[PDB]
């Protein structure tokens, strides 16, 4: 039968290392193990350290399971999140919540730090709402303060708010009229940020725009909050006069201040093609209007880059498709978009190539997101998309395929992509 | 015999300006109001050498002749920075005068973009207009903001007037370094007024309202927002939005900003005071040129109003118009903001005339732009900048005078 060994048909997966995996809720759960069944396991094997952000875990812990979650992220360096569900009223009804629990990203943000930059992933039959934008807007938004961690409350009537100062050396509190009530009541709020969380906010952005060749602009309403944007406004221009201006020049272009009126306005013009630093309210915001802007509010990739310069976190940013998953839930058909959730897993294992030099793991992670702009460019995509080019009411059933066609077809392109290589 | 006789104005508050605006807003004085329209001008210059020298006195006194009188116009003003500082020499960095007049008189600003059918949007699905209502009272515009020089603690406290114990909320304990924070606030009757003046617009245009917040995450705070314009809504206009086939509901910001720019217009967008003021710049913009919007202050009293040009002095301009060379400065923003306010008077006068004029000089604009004669901004929406030569657009003494000819025939006809 013959003496030579012949080599085996199956071949041999890819040694990913360690990652943390924060699993999610409701059809991005569902797509999150499609993801991992279809896309990943074949070919790639993983010290998979497995964090259940669902909502009734998060519950069962008191979110202690989040903070784990973020933990396990500094320790390994890699984490990839599925979206999560952010309770309101009606689901703390609907699951009999302790709370109604924070948003999750919020905790493991504050407790990262760092710069969450978002990018639209571009198709080129998916056609833009705005016209000129014919390169990518990359927001750097701030993950750290501000509202995300300020303290506000419901003030009941007449009566002073005043917000404190104590220095830790036991020197002079200093002590300012927020506010006199004396009218009736309304509400209040105090918000902080940090030297520290400020600089690496920086660092990140100018060193994005060096990678890019591109240029940086900070947006701030520092005419308004003369001392609070004014501190990011100062720190941005020193860091960039100490140690970047010089490398902008090199690579001919530019970092400026602009004020967050001025910037909305100047990127809606514009023809895309910078960085856009943003504080953390800022960016979250505005990169609503960039990812709708670019065609599809889920086609976009939002990664926290954390000020150890080795630490990231990618994560899947638009919400959990309740409908779609009351639908699954009855045996029904659905067409749901996992683009952005393979993306949080690209991204995230592009990192853990980089950190460990696994030129296989790096191919690999490259080719995914190759495989999955082909495959839409080629036609076949899911229905939220068809309808981004053909308008819903004129989407028929063969425009589109349904939620396991999709991540079948994905998946034979793969397959096909890894062999032809 | 009858002597030709201007069309009676009554009394308007006047507050000019610095700059580029104040040329052209001179200009409109001279060669498309008065003479046709005869006014009781009460004029209070907020030009920044004014400010600078009443010590911002100029500013409150124009607010309280509003109150006064009911109807304000204000041209484009400096808000300095230290540039100015240095520039003019001032003895302070003065706030904005809009800040100072806008938490004098509170209301809501109204901001919508003024249309011509030639100039393209950048956003493909905005074939009705979009007009947001922006909350003019309190959050950042009010806020005690610091930096934190070193390690410390931060708490804001509140202590009710009547003796009962205060209460205090940490805000953070900075333990290494410094960094920066901040207290800010609102109140229940500029909420409720917010409220109503949103509904009422909303009425007024019939078209369905939409509340923007982050209550997800500001839950108290925000939160008063969504609950106020509920009840309000529930107990006082839901019957009259059904019965004009339009309805209310709350947005989070980020929905709302997505879905506004997916979306066909054609609606109201009330929104905190930060959130008015930086989405109107991004909606003006999409709607092809940023300076074609109009904003109208509406006071709570349900009587005043205090129209303004929101955009700036156009100081590169100014410049070449020191040196005599020609500018090519769109003076529409300017124009409408007369014209708001004229309207408004009308309305307030019962007078016929005046509200003819007001919407007629609206049209001589727009028809004017919309038969090829226009400013260099506006030609560059069409041609793009690159692309448009000195035969493509009027300098503004040109454009002013081209509006002239137009209104005098448009009034001639009628
Ligand atoms: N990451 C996360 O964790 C998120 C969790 N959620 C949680 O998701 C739950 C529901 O959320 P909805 O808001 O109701 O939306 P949906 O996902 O149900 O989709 C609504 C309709 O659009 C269509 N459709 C959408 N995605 C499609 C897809 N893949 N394929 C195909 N069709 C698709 C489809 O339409 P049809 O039904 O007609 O086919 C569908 O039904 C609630 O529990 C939310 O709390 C929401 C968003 C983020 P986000 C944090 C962002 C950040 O951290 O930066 C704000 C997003 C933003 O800022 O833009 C939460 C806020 C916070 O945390 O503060
Ligand atoms: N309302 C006001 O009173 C404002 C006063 N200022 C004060 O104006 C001063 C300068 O301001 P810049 O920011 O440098 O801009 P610019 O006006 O000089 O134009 C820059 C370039 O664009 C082009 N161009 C613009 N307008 C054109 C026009 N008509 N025709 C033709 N081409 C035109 C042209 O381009 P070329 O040179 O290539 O031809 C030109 O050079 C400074 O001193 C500022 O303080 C700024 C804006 C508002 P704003 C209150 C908004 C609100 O309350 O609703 C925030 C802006 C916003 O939110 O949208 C600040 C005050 C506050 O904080 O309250
Ligand atoms: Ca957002
Ligand atoms: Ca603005
Ligand atoms: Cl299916
Ligand atoms: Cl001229």
């Amino acid at each position: 039968s013959g003496l030579v060994p012949r080599g085996s048909h199956m071949s041999k997966k890819i040694s990913g290392g360690s990652v943390v995996e924060m699993q999610g809720d409701e059809m991005t759960r569902i797509i999150w193990e499609l993801i991992k069944e279809k896309l990943i396991f074949p070919y790639v094997e993983l010290d998979l350290h497995s964090y259940d952000l669902g909502i009734e875990n998060r519950d069962a812990t008191n979110d202690q399971v989040t903070k784990d979650a973020a933990e396990a992220i500094k320790k390994h360096n890699v984490g990839v999140k599925c979206a999560t569900i952010t309770p309101d009223e009606k689901r703390v009804e609907e699951f009999k919540l302790k709370q109604m629990w924070k948003s999750p990203n919020g905790t493991i943000r504050n407790i990262l730090g760092g710069t969450v930059f978002r990018e639209a992933i571009i198709c080129k039959n998916i056609p833009r709402l705005v016209s000129g934008w014919v390169k990518p807007i990359i927001i750097g938004q701030h993950a750290y303060g501000d509202q995300y961690r300020a303290t506000d409350f419901v003030v009941p009537g007449p009566g002073k708010v005043e917000i404190t100062y104590t220095p830790s050396d036991g020197t002079q509190k200093v002590t300012y009229l927020v506010h006199n009530f004396e009218e009736g009541g309304g509400v209040a709020m105090g918000m902080y940020n940090q030297d520290k969380s400020i600089e690496d906010f920086a660092h990140s952005s100018f060193q994005m725009a060096l990678s890019k060749g591109w240029p940086l602009y900070l947006s701030t309403k520092n005419t308004i909050l003369k001392k609070y944007d004014g501190r990011f406004k100062d720190i941005f221009q020193e860091i960039y006069d100490k140690q970047y201006k010089s490398q902008f020049e090199a690579q001919k272009i530019w970092y400026e201040h602009r004020l967050i009126d001025d910037m909305v306005a100047q990127a809606m013009k514009s023809e895309g093609g910078f960085i856009w630093a943003c504080k953390n309210y800022d960016g979250d915001v505005q990169s609503d209007s960039v990812a709708q802007g670019y065609g599809s509010l889920g086609m976009m990739t939002s990664v926290l880059v954390c000020p150890d310069g080795k630490t990231v976190e990618a994560e899947a940013a638009h919400g959990t498709v309740t409908r779609h998953y009351r639908m699954y839930q009855k045996g029904q058909e659905t067409s749901t978009n996992p683009i952005a959730s393979i993306f949080a897993w690209t991204r995230g294992l592009a990192h853990r190539a980089k950190l460990d030099n696994n030129k296989e793991l790096a191919f690999f992670a490259n080719a995914l997101e190759e495989v999955s702009i082909e495959t839409i460019e080629a036609g076949f995509m899911t229905k939220d998309l068809a309808a981004c080019i053909k308008g819903l009411p004129n989407v028929q059933r063969s425009d589109y395929l349904n939620t396991f066609e999709f991540m079948d077809k994905l998946g034979e392109n793969l397959k096909i992509k890894l062999a032809q290589a």
